[PDB]
């Protein structure tokens, strides 16, 4: 992540917009219909057997919104990835033994629900910004890998 | 692509509202600005060093537009994709040396955009179909790597 | 698989020096002790901690030989890989939820200790060759998520 | 990368014996060989058009040994990946565009050839510690894309 000031004041509109209740459901629920491998770590959460199961799930609807939080704290503190992630580094890997590709994917299944929300404001340069603060995000929660 | 009836008619329907023209320029680039190594395929194109320079450039736009009708031709063929995008995958494999990842994140783009030109139609569902048909025509444009 | 006489010959010409009990069992155990993600999909299997630990672990050693038999039976059939297969993908994808990235991983893994118990035949046009079966294998074994 | 001294001394071993002529070489032939798009990146160097082209340009063998070289100097470093790197990091990313996907595929090809070069040396441990050195000198050298 190396955002110049005119890329974070970009992101920081384009985030004050965001419903964090109804993106990240929508974010999480897309994971796990489009990439059904997902759904292995979320069995606990019941039935995730069609896409209206999934989306109807309040499970997954309360999860999602807890993972865009963490995320909005993510963007309060650039310059702190590592120091505010470290304890979801530790869960991530050494409990949940989440594959670093599906951070990836579920990044991806957020750009996809911001476009669809934010149509106007989703431009390639957003888009270029937002995508490599998901990418550090994402470095940092793996990092009890390497 | 294992598409059933439904899927299939999901997506042969949402195609039928994409405005080509509008699509493929900006899904080709967001590539280029979002994953900039991709630039070097395209420097005949001249000048793309800023998000305007490369959407507004009519290179961009008219590659775009070309990439999108084999598209549409190949959703016409879902079920002989391998003999449609034949001589594309020697163009691009054997002339042009594509990464397969490239192909990835082209069709990543291309949901990107198309979720923000349709929010309506871009349900989960769609967009699990969608991404199915994109990994198999990714599959056949790669065919002659292996 | 676009493997020429040569190609497909110089593939069943080394796999038959294979020793399948001595590479499986390696080729699990360093996918299990590089990838440690992967040790949710065999907890199954008991202790996994140390790199001496899943070595040794005879559930390692015996499920590495039930994996390279039916590698063993793909390559006689490498014309019909998709319909040899078949049953393996439903397994892999509808009840186990193997991510498509697993498969890359473990290939790897394979290639690795291949090149270490066949130095000399080891070639980079077999390596070359071997990583196009597999790489093919890989895509027909995630049919079923597309 | 997170190694214990067990770990450092573990790989430190295996390097003392590998010979950076013959190894650099054959890591780099095996990339242009065995994922044939990388030879966009090396046309300058000649003949690539088969194997025995590949293995026995010297540019190759000659560039495969400034590759090592700049590898065993990160290795002496581990604790200052990022100051060392640095200026590759440039000339990868915004000089040559050269995508982060092949930086794994290289890693990948280096220790196949270690593998086959120093077989009772390169055990699953020496290779999962080796793995996780090379996957943080990747991280570095694509810095300047994030
Ligand atoms: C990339 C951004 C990610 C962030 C910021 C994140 C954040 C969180 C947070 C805040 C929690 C702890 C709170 C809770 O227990 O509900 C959590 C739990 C969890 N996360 Fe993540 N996560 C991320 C990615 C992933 C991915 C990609 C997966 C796997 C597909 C995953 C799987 C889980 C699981 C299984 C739990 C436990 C859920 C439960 O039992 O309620 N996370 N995550
Ligand atoms: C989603 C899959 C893709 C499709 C359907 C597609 C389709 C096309 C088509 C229709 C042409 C043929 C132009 C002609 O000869 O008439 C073409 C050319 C080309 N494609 Fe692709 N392509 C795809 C992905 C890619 C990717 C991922 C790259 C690389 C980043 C790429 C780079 C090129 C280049 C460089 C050309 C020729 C440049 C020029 O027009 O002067 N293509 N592609
Ligand atoms: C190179 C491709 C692979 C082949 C040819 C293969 C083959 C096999 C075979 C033959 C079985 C069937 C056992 C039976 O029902 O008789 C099986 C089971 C299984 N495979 Fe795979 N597999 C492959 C890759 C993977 C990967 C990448 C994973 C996940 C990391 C995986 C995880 C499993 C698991 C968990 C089982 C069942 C566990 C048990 O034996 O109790 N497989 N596989
Ligand atoms: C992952 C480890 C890598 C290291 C340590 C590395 C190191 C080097 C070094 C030391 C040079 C500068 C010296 C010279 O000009 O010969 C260089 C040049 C270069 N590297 Fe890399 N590189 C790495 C990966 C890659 C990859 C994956 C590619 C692309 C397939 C690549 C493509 C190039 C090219 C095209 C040059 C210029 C070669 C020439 O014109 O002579 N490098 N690299």
């Amino acid at each position: 992540v190396h955002l110049t000031p005119e890329e974070k004041s970009a992101v920081t509109a384009l985030w004050g917009k965001v419903n964090v209740d109804e993106v990240g459901g929508e974010a999480l629920g897309r994971l796990l219909v489009v990439y059904p491998w997902t759904q292995r770590f979320f069995e606990s959460f019941g039935d995730l057997s069609t896409p209206d199961a999934v989306m109807g799930n309040p499970k997954v609807k309360a999860h999602g919104k807890k993972v865009l939080g963490a995320f909005s704290d993510g963007l309060a503190h650039l310059d702190n990835l590592k120091g505010t992630f470290a304890t979801l580094s530790e869960l991530h890997c050494d409990k949940l033994r989440v594959d670093p590709v599906n951070f990836k994917l579920l990044s991806h299944c957020l750009l996809v629900t911001l476009a669809a929300h934010l149509p106007a404001e989703f431009t390639p340069a957003v888009h270029a910004s937002l995508d490599k603060v998901l990418a550090s995000v994402s470095t940092v929660l793996t990092s009890k890998y390497r």
